[PDB]
DNA sequence: AAGATATCTT
DNA sequence: CAAGATATCT
């Protein structure tokens, strides 16, 4: 399928390639930074011709925001199907040792979630799957000088890892940032993210459950987790 | 000076060279993107060697946050005096052809001596923000030879050298994550520093009593003005 | 002015 | 974990 398509590419170029610099059209060459702010834009950019070059050839054309700030960094659809788009969002986050636990922010709960065109660069109801590209790498003179046409060059990271999955399925029940407003996800090895080990039992109860999640902790008297969800589901939504 | 020729050398490096994507050690080249997001990101590490060229011809150490999240970009002192560090941070903002920056927030390091610093805040004497100003301008990878072909996502670049205070405006730049807002005039306003603070004295007071929302705001002050009046109301 | 967009530190 | 920080934009 393109979903596996476009998995095996993307752990493909992983595999073969080591992003090492950005290069200026003369052909000089200034080293990357170990912070994940750089990364996450390193890994989404790296990521972008194969994702394009997949879809393209599936048939599937592929939109990115017209407008900064809106999900998702691609939108995929196929015209003879509008109301069957795929969302698909490019997340990273670090480790300090490999193997480590990690957990993502996975977007608000207060934008396209509870309401169909917030931040979303088409209506949250024409999209199908919300699909989650999340790579995941370990920290690590030479950083501060600039090079030319390679092999040298020191790379700020270790053990780069990839993994595709739907959001609802390695959705926690923890919000991932405070006055940001974010999902969270499972707090778990890479393996879990790849096997699809979350929390919930639906991609409705993921939605039911981050739509009426409430602000701060002072969900007191409503749901903090997934287990209080349950039982307030139980008693009536009450 | 390092000042002065800190700004030199950032004129003419961006003058000279033009980013036009990420590499790989195989060669493979894959373009950027044209949000600030990413800019942000080019344009931070362009500025990194050579901030870190000028330094060294001046002799001062030049340290970057070891932690994540923790302010400021580049510290800079000299091995002699390490309690008079120069902290400069690189801020990014967008033209579609007036600008305004967010400076950072107003309720970490300049409310609490050690919060979201690499060094304590009052180790530093100077605070200068090198800012880049773009004009928003492919999908595919990319070999050596095709440099020159490779689409840039920028039709042109203007970059500056200031002193924060002397930028800084009266209106925040963020809401829920309370930035200080520069001023909003044009990129020349800002290298020839026309601000609206009488001093750094007071760019300091003001963002230290700056009410989070309109609210508390509405009470104190929400502009210089305001504010110059709740000085003379003492403060109350 | 308030709160989105992406992640991390205390 | 929560809350609040890191950078910008809508
Ligand atoms: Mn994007
Ligand atoms: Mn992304
Ligand atoms: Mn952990
Ligand atoms: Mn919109
Ligand atoms: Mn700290």
């Amino acid at each position: 399928s393109l979903r596996s398509d476009l998995i095996n590419a993307l752990y493909d170029e992983n595999q073969k390639y080591d992003v090492c610099g950005i290069i200026s059209a003369e052909g000089k060459i200034y080293p990357l930074g170990s912070d994940t702010k750089v990364l996450s834009t390193i890994f989404e950019l790296f990521s972008r011709p194969i994702i394009n070059k997949i879809a393209e050839k599936h048939g599937y054309i592929v939109e990115e925001p017209k407008q900064q700030n809106h999900y998702p960094d691609f939108t995929l659809y196929k015209p003879s199907e509008p109301n069957k788009k795929i969302a698909i969002d490019i997340k990273t986050t670090y480790t300090n040792k490999e193997n480590e636990k990690i957990k993502f922010t996975l977007g608000g709960y207060t934008s396209f979630i509870r309401n169909n065109t917030k931040n979303i660069v088409y209506p949250f109801d024409q999209y199908i799957a919300h699909w989650i590209i999340g790579y995941v790498y370990t920290r690590v003179k030479s950083s501060l000088k600039t090079y030319n046409i390679l092999n040298e060059i020191p790379k700020p990271y270790k053990g780069v890892k990839v993994f595709l999955q739907d959001k609802w399925v390695i959705a926690g029940d923890l919000a991932g940032s405070g006055n940001t407003t974010n999902i969270g996800s499972i707090h778990a090895h890479y393996k879990d993210f790849v096997e699809g080990k979350g929390i919930f039992d639906s991609e409705d109860e993921f939605l039911d459950y981050w739509r009426n999640y409430e602000r701060t902790s002072q969900r007191n008297d409503k749901y903090n987790n997934i287990s209080e969800y349950r039982n307030w589901i139980y008693r009536g939504r009450k």
